[PDB]
């Protein structure tokens, strides 16, 4: 069945981000959720699981098979990263800062408040547990919150870095020593990131008040010290990669830094944003600086050798009202109410465009099948032609008048778009091509709120206030020229492809079909199952006219079975109001598509 696979309009919200270790993608924390981008090939997709909070931290094991991440409550979730399912939930009972991986994937280390825990693989010997890890220690001697951690390349030894001013680095395989063996003292402010150099024999301590220390074993004594001088910005994080000896700095200010250790070179400085720095990440190469600021919030992957960007986007905020797909199914493209209308890569999770020639509301889009062309309705109020291929607004349709449009139709073919205002009870129909108007429909005494074509040439439904269907032939004769009654009111129509029955969606929890020759009921749903007095406002049949997807101010989203009138699967929006506006399924009904208060979320199957 159908799984939650994209988040779109959202690339980075909190935490840490980190590429995986061939250095060719990158996983960031995007609320509470992980996303995955492909930066070789332009693809990303978004994790299926959910936390009952934002993510706080995560990390990918070295071989590329464990992801573990953690909201601010400290509850964890592994997941296998390969097949995408949840292997286990860990509760860690405290706010956790950072977790890491040792390098050898056996174990793998928190920074629970002051507290370095260490989590080992269980020894075949005790030979009855059910967790993939048990808690093999609690490390106790930071006064204030660990900061960070970098594991020693034999997996043998780990720092911290604390709030305390200090950094310590722990022996943590050899039973039992559970004191630092060795306390780093010491910056003026905390200290954001504590590394070991490559030969392991220089230790580079970087504080908040914008100070670098090399430490060497002589015990381990400073050796130099560097300092950024950047003023009005503190350090707001750090990474080292010491095979290249790069050593990259984000500051509370856009700015960010590449240096090396231990000469203390400004190779780069360049700024993100006029907001924080939130995470950097180093790939394997060297070649590539990924960063992440929240306010924003920007995700940036960076070739600083060729000073190009690979990945630049921030996250987006607008109200969706509509959605459609394109006939390839490529494409999203949504309508917002400040006017603008987007259009989005469904591999790519990216928007490739954005228009903003409405003045006003933009209430519904539909896209001419084929080919590459798309229709805007909106309250300003114009009807807008729109090339997706060259990505311009070749024609414009109007009204005698200045009336809004609320609701839009656009026949397959598509000889004629039409649309629906509440500035009068008739249809406006406009010839595509000439592109005048045409005789409207005049006959439905209520304002027209939904309208909606078969495939199959050429059955136009529409819906009113005035609580009836009704069915036209814009050339040809109807195939039912008597009303139809809904008790009502009606929210949703979708028009079944074939053309021989509708749908609607009611203000009771009813989803009632309709056949047209017969003018009668040929099937209600009664809708019960939302988590929320409870509706749908959208609705959309299947290519094949079996199933409908539904969703409302609520937080389910339904898939029923229209035949047997059963329910399929509810999707659960979102797991921490909650509306989803627009829903609709891909061409070839592969996937589903829905506008919510949550962004723009992708279901698929695979």
């Amino acid at each position: 069945d159908f799984k939650f696979s994209n988040l779109l309009g959202t690339v980075y919200r909190q935490g840490n981000i980190t590429f995986s270790d061939d250095g060719k993608q990158l996983l960031s924390p995007v609320g509470n959720r992980v996303s995955v981008f492909d930066l070789i090939n332009n693809k990303s997709f978004t994790f299926e699981y959910e936390h009952r909070k934002n993510i706080a931290a995560i990390d990918l094991n070295k071989q590329g098979t464990l992801l573990i991440s953690i909201d601010e409550d400290g509850r964890a979730i592994l997941v296998n990263f390969k097949a995408r399912n949840v292997l286990h939930h860990f509760n860690f009972k405290e706010k956790c800062s950072a977790v890491k991986f040792s390098p050898d994937g056996r174990l793998f280390a928190l920074a629970s408040g002051r507290f370095l825990q260490i989590w080992k693989t269980p020894d075949v010997n005790k030979d009855r547990q059910f967790a993939p890890f048990v808690r093999h220690r609690v490390h106790a001697g930071h006064f204030q919150d660990i900061t960070s951690l970098t594991w020693s390349q034999d997996s043998r030894f780990i720092l911290t870095t604390s709030k305390d001013l200090s950094a310590k680095i722990w022996s943590v395989d050899s039973e039992e020593k559970n004191l630092a063996a060795t306390t780093f003292n010491g910056h003026r402010d905390y200290v954001m990131g504590a590394f070991f150099s490559h030969d392991q024999e220089k230790i580079y301590t970087v504080s908040k008040d914008g100070a670098v220390f090399v430490w060497e074993f002589t015990s381990w004594r400073i050796t130099k010290k560097h300092f950024f001088y950047a003023n009005q910005a503190k350090v707001k994080c750090v990474t080292f990669h010491p095979a290249t000896r790069l050593l990259a700095v984000g500051f509370t200010s856009g700015e960010f830094r590449l240096y090396d250790l231990p000469d203390f070179t400004l190779i780069q400085q360049l700024s993100m944003g006029q907001n924080p720095v939130n995470t950097v990440s180093v790939n394997q190469t060297g070649e590539w600086l990924a960063f992440g600021s929240s306010k924003l919030g920007q995700l940036l992957v960076y070739e600083w050798q060729s000073e190009s960007y690979i990945l630049k986007q921030q996250g987006h905020f607008d109200s969706t009202n509509s959605l459609a797909y394109s006939p390839d199914g490529s494409r999203v493209v949504t309508a917002s109410e400040d006017g603008k209308i987007k259009v989005w890569d469904i591999t790519s999770g990216f928007c490739l465009a954005t228009f903003e020639e409405h003045t006003s509301s933009v209430t519904a889009v539909q896209f001419a099948k084929r080919g590459q062309v798309m229709f805007s309705s909106s309250l300003d109020g114009t009807v807008r032609a729109w090339d997706l291929i060259r990505y311009r607004n070749f024609r414009t349709f109007t009204g005698t008048e200045r009336i809004q449009f609320n609701c839009l139709a656009v026949d397959p073919s598509g000889e004629v778009v039409c649309a629906g205002s509440l500035d009068n009870f008739d249809i406006h129909v406009w010839s595509v091509q000439t592109g005048q108007l045409l005789d409207a429909l005049s006959g439905h005494e209520g304002p027209v709120s939904c309208l909606s074509f078969s495939q199959e040439n050429s059955v136009l439904a529409s819906a009113s206030w005035d609580k009836t269907i009704r069915i036209w032939s814009i050339f040809g004769r109807s195939q039912q020229v008597e009303p139809i009654e809904v008790y009502s009111d009606v929210l949703a129509l979708s028009m079944r492809p074939d053309g021989k029955e509708v749908a609607v969606s009611t203000l009771k929890g009813q989803i009632s079909i309709f056949n047209i020759e017969d003018a009668k009921q040929v099937g209600n749903i009664d809708c019960r199952k939302d988590i929320i007095s409870k509706f749908f406002t959208t609705i959309h049949y299947s290519f094949d006219g079996m199933a409908i997807v539904a969703g409302g101010n609520n937080n389910s989203i339904c898939l029923y079975d229209v035949p047997n009138e059963v329910l399929l699967k509810r999707f659960i929006v979102s797991r921490n109001e909650v509306r989803v506006t627009s829903v609709q399924f891909s061409p070839t009904a592969n996937a589903f598509a829905a506008a919510s208060t949550e962004g723009l979320l992708i279901y698929s199957t695979n």
